[PDB]
């Protein structure tokens, strides 16, 4: 009926795996957009020295991740996910079905 109240992180985990599959649909900038936030949720405050001027490739990275001074992790996962949804509308992370077998359960060693 209404929006879902499922966990946030859980998604950030799945989406991440999709990224590698949405690389062809993700533009150069799109790749970073996820990196920066992905770094703010894993590490947090840049707390890192600015890259060299000549080193552009690395520059952008530090920048995008730098802009996230003291940004929250969840707030970074929200945008990090949605995006992937725009690139691939045929993505269903929240699936009720159950397909998986795990022997590791009863007495073992």
């Amino acid at each position: 009926g209404s929006s879902g109240s499922s966990g946030l992180a859980e998604l950030f985990e799945k989406a991440a795996a999709h990224l590698q599959g949405l690389i062809q649909v993700a533009s150069r900038e799109q790749l970073l957009y996820l990196y920066a936030r992905y770094k703010q949720v894993k590490v947090g405050n840049c707390n890192t020295p600015k890259p060299s001027f000549f080193d552009f490739e690395g520059k952008q990275k530090w920048e995008a991740w730098k802009a996230l001074g003291d940004s929250s992790p969840s707030q970074a996962m929200q945008e990090y996910i949605a995006v992937v949804k725009k690139l691939d509308p045929g993505w269903n992370p929240q699936i009720p079905e159950k397909k998986g077998k795990e022997a590791s359960g009863p007495s073992s060693g």
